[PDB]
């Protein structure tokens, strides 16, 4: 009954009004634009909200969900490389999930750059892959862990955990299983990372809008927000916070967008109603 059709039916609803009404304009005040011609978004539909962008020429953007501060972005366009490395650094990234898969890396009609998995250079940055674990996720998902050092002359260098997640396939959704074990991996991930720089007293441990999780996949709203959603409700001070304010948040942070597909969604009813959390507002 509170996870009844009848719920359900209603939380689509009102989640669907919100996608309808975050459409972007053209030259819409609410989305991050384009400059000098350079393209900014991956797919012209899939905008950057303006008021939570991490940078100016990145479609990335700082997400809060109740307690849980992550960025979510788009996979960095070849183009954007340069920028896309010093918001990692930046931000002192104690994890990056990627999402999206091999198949889809290796196509190169999507233009989507093998930056974590070999060492590169771009600009003024000079960055290290090396490989480490590979951890089975269940349901034959795979996981590939790389580290990043991130290099730049006169910068302090960086080093960042990856988490790819090798076969995912874009616009499905793995099962809650999975989705608790993964987000279970990229938390602990982020959490020794942390520690790191706490025991070395580190400055950035004390601001928020640093030491966030990165999650991309290819547009950044689909996988990576069922990855957010599951980080959400992981986190101990996240409760009572209903699945409606939760993928509204995301949304409003982002674009309508966040949750891309129905199957998404009902893994994060499934671990909702696993957790006796509301779907609804009151
Ligand atoms: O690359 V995603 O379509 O799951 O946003």
């Amino acid at each position: 009954s509170p996870y009844g059709p009848e719920a359900r039916a209603e939380l689509s609803s009102r989640l669907t009004t919100l996608r309808n009404t975050l459409a972007p304009a053209t030259n819409d005040p609410r989305y991050l634009q384009a400059c000098g011609g350079e393209k900014l978004n991956r797919f012209r539909d899939i905008q950057c909200r303006r008021q939570t962008a991490v940078r100016a020429d990145l479609n990335a953007n700082y997400i809060q969900v109740g307690n849980t501060r992550t960025i979510a972005c788009q996979y960095p366009l070849q183009s954007q490389l340069e920028s896309h490395f010093r918001m990692l650094a930046e931000n002192r990234t104690p994890v990056l999930a990627v999402l999206a898969s091999s198949s889809e890396i290796a196509n190169q009609r999507f233009g989507m750059p093998d930056y974590f998995r070999q060492s590169g250079t771009y600009g003024s940055i000079t960055v290290e892959s090396k490989m480490t674990q590979q951890v089975g996720l269940g349901d034959g998902i795979m996981a590939d862990m790389y580290t990043l050092t991130i290099r730049e002359a006169g910068q302090k260098t960086i080093s960042v955990p990856v988490v790819h997640v090798t076969n995912w396939p874009d616009q499905t959704a793995v099962s809650s299983e999975v989705t608790k074990a993964l987000a279970s991996l990229v938390d602990q991930t982020a959490e020794t990372k942390r520690n790191m720089y706490e025991s070395k007293g580190s400055s950035a441990v004390a601001d928020d809008s640093k030491l966030r999780p990165v999650i991309h996949c290819r547009a950044g709203v689909g996988r990576t927000a069922q990855l957010i959603g599951a980080m959400c409700m992981n986190d101990s001070r996240n409760s009572q916070l209903s699945v409606e304010d939760m993928v509204s948040q995301m949304r409003v942070q982002r674009n309508g967008i966040m949750v891309q597909k129905d199957e998404q969604l009902d893994v994060l009813i499934k671990l909702a109603e696993g957790q006796g959390r509301p779907l609804l507002n009151s």
